[PDB]
DNA sequence: CCCCCCCCTATCGAATCCGTCTAAAGTTA
């Protein structure tokens, strides 16, 4: 219907509107960076702002449950001890598809 | 006590009439 497209058109404005580090998990394979390449040729025209703000977007790609808990720990152990720090932080973080990894464990008794 | 789905079938039933054309052969004082 519309989920996968409205999490990347609202990751590339935040990535391009804001410039600010956006993660992306995707899980069921929904992410092809054409569609990202596409929204932000709509948003502007110069090549190194496309460029820059797609640096500002990191996608893990985590096909379990226990693979999506140690990239969400290691992210919440990278940002707490880099809490001097005030450049390259993450604000955003979008879960592409959490029904992917966790409809399998479920179900029985 | 917990959480998600399945599938097509079978033929029926007749109606309605029209429009005319072509003449030929003399006989017996
Ligand atoms: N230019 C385009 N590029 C990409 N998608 C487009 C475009 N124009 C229309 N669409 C629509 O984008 C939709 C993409 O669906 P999307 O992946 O966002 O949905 P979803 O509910 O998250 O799907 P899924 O359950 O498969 O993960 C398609 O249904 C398509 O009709
Ligand atoms: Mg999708």
């Amino acid at each position: 219907s519309g989920k996968t497209q409205v999490c990347l058109c609202m990751a590339a404005n935040v990535a391009h509107g804001l410039q600010q580090n956006v993660l992306y998990v995707d899980s069921n394979g929904g992410l092809t960076a054409s569609r990202l390449l596409q929204l932000l040729q709509a948003k502007t025209q110069d090549e190194e702002e496309q460029a820059e703000a797609l640096r500002r977007i990191q996608v893990v790609h985590a096909f379990d449950i226990f693979q999506m808990l140690d990239v969400l720990q290691e992210l919440r152990g990278t940002v707490a001890q880099q809490v001097t720090g005030s450049s390259g932080t993450v604000k955003v973080v979008v879960v592409d598809s959490v029904t992917a990894v966790v409809s399998p464990l479920l179900g029985g008794q």
